[PDB]
């Protein structure tokens, strides 16, 4: 599913991400924009052979199981396929654990490089929330 910007902002709010660990909804919408272009089915193989899955491009090295990332953990206790669903519950539940891991949203490379410090409120500007 390809979410619209405000449609995702709403979903993310409904699932408890708005200001989770102190990150405003605009931060999450911006991370999703640059990780997956709001497409829940996004996948991208990393050079280390891990893969990133879903709206927030969560990596199989640590967070989910895809059966093809030797040495990995599955700290969200989910199959990576669950991170590709139209329903964002699994991606949100996992992101909450990732953002709680000690480095905040720096875990999302696209957030660090393209969202951090910027006017992230632009991402929810205009949305009925």
């Amino acid at each position: 599913k390809v979410f619209g910007r405000c449609e995702l902002a709403a979903a993310m709010k409904r699932h408890g991400l708005d200001n989770y660990r102190g990150y405003s909804l605009g931060n999450w919408v911006c991370a999703a924009k640059f990780e997956s272009n709001f497409n829940t089915q996004a996948t991208n193989r990393n050079t280390d052979g891990s893969t990133d899955y879903g709206i927030l491009q969560i990596n199989s090295r640590w967070w989910c199981n895809d059966g093809r990332t030797p040495g990995s953990r599955n700290l969200c206790n989910i199959p990576c396929s669950a991170l590709l669903s139209s329903d964002i519950t699994a991606s949100v539940n996992c992101a909450k654990k990732i953002v709680s891991d000690g480095n905040g949203m720096n875990a999302w490379v696209a957030w660090r490089n393209r969202c951090k410090g910027t006017d992230v409120q632009a991402w929810i500007r205009g949305c009925r929330l």
